């Protein structure tokens, strides 16, 4: 089991190197940060399992999945995500080998942006290639996302119609307070 | 004005402390696990230049600095508003320090900070506030700087606009809390 | 085994409530010398917990009474140093010290146990925290004698065990020059 | 001086992203020995950075030729280590190395080497030179004093002072040759 802990040393170290160098950015800015703050995970190994069982993984292809590192960086405004996926694919640290954008959304009210990138890892035996998820959001979709996804673990994947279509509607309200946000931001911007 | 990074020292570290003490509640229930009261925690210490504008603005003489409540400030942010009043019960019991003042909900704790040269009682300030809340006021302040405290019509009334949009974000997941809780 | 790491909880952030307090010394220095060089913390692994508690006989309804289940230790430039925050220590109202122990009147460490009074979710907790307090000498010669009992559980060889005796011994002078350093600078 | 530490932003950034890198070290190790201790980094106060700037002869026009503006120091348990530390830096690939000297072979010890980081910025690329000094435990001890102390003392320090240093020095190199004989008895296994 701890076969599993040294394999997961890696991406630990991926996303603890990722964190540093991308809230990196918002310093550099100290105008408006187009990024308002980093978190970082690497994914617990009974949800890897979980999540392998449910989408057709045998345990030796596990190193297929983009997810087991992911990083999530938050916005203030809307047009501050386009801001993010442009410096983050300018970078010459790692390439940008996926992306997949539900801002452009999901049946439920999901919105996010999705990249994955391949992370050149220095190790004591050499190079290792590691896919990082990373995923950006405004404030509002963070926010929505998260009690959805605290919703599906406490009804395990099956919400009842009142609490879903309530959650529906706050994706709705989250959305509607971006758009505010953003003519708040172009009405700024028209100086 | 090393005399001022000086004056500063405890209040940071007063800051500091209370940053890791109320950090430690989500930590507390998120083993346990059910819903955490408190989402995040930010604290600051107030820049020289705030401060000093500030003491001339409500008129304050410059020694009498150390009765202004909000040189150390730390803001507490919640998911629901209903978990405003649980965080707001958690602090009054709590015996590392004491709460003088209270009124977004504000109260201020008097820290019996342990120093070199004995104990320190410092003043911060605790908002506590959703995340719909903090998204709107955190802007609102943000104009209120750009344009000095005089915001163009035509900016606030689209700040209105986004502030009521937040209300009805807060509601709904208000009535989503409350439908899982008849459990 | 989510009943230990339940059980774990508050000695985890007595210590991270306790490291920020103490790094906080420091600061207060940083001009002058600050008395403390850094500071450590550790919550002792349940392998580790359960393995002393049978090798001195404890009950596992009686674990909590172990003393070093958390566990802070503060490094100081010179031997003069450790006095001066052992009498802070003593000194702060944030709580409580109940025992303490000098192996510096080969390992050298001074020792303390405080009873800090941790505010949880249901109402307080004291909880017992072993503080540490070091030269740097003192650490490293330790860290290294510690590691070699691991690698020989517990049985060193007489040809190692030599060598570590006169490491210790090394170590105990290189802190007595830096203590004739610091005395004359002093006598300013 | 808002144009100081807007120059020294990159260098700030540098030197955090190598801290998170090169602790990376110890963890990949841990099970086994980390040839690694402590890593710790700092960039030059403003005011150092200065008076280094032209005590030692360098136009305000080219400062960033400083080489140790940015800098890291690594921390090891035994003088061995740090020939597996340097050897490693040697072979990673997200940075060049541009410089080394060598004191292993006043009583200060210390391996240097310089790299230069390529740090990625809004702006793009941007090249920074960061030293690198790996030290024992002990070495590290004594070098912390006598920096303190050349501080103290505006770069002169009084011989009675100095003399005791130097005593000092060989104190610790004592213990750091004792630590290598235990190291080099357990690895004849």
């Amino acid at each position: 089991d701890d076969k599993w802990e040294r394999f997961l040393v890696p991406y630990r170290q991926a996303v603890e190197e990722l964190k540093v160098k991308l809230k990196g950015i918002r310093t550099l800015y100290e105008d408006h940060s187009p990024i308002e703050f980093v978190t970082g995970r690497v994914k617990p190994v009974a949800s890897i399992l979980e999540k392998a069982r449910r989408k057709s993984i045998p345990l030796h292809e596990i190193e297929t999945m983009q997810d087991i590192a992911g990083l999530r960086i938050m916005c203030q405004f809307v047009d501050d995500i386009q801001i993010v996926k442009e410096m983050l694919f300018a970078r010459k640290d790692f390439t940008v080998v996926d992306q997949r954008d539900y801002i452009a959304h999901k049946e439920s009210g999901y919105r996010s942006y999705h990249l994955v990138v391949l992370y050149p890892l220095q190790t004591v035996s050499g190079e290792k290639h590691v896919l990082v998820e990373i995923q950006i959001r405004t404030l509002a979709m963070n926010f929505w996302a998260t009690i959805e996804h605290s919703l599906n673990y406490k009804y395990s994947g099956n919400i009842p119609e009142k609490v879903k279509l309530r959650l529906q509607r706050a994706s709705e309200a989250a959305s509607r307070l971006d758009e505010e946000m953003s003519e708040i931001r172009g009405e700024v911007q028209e100086a």
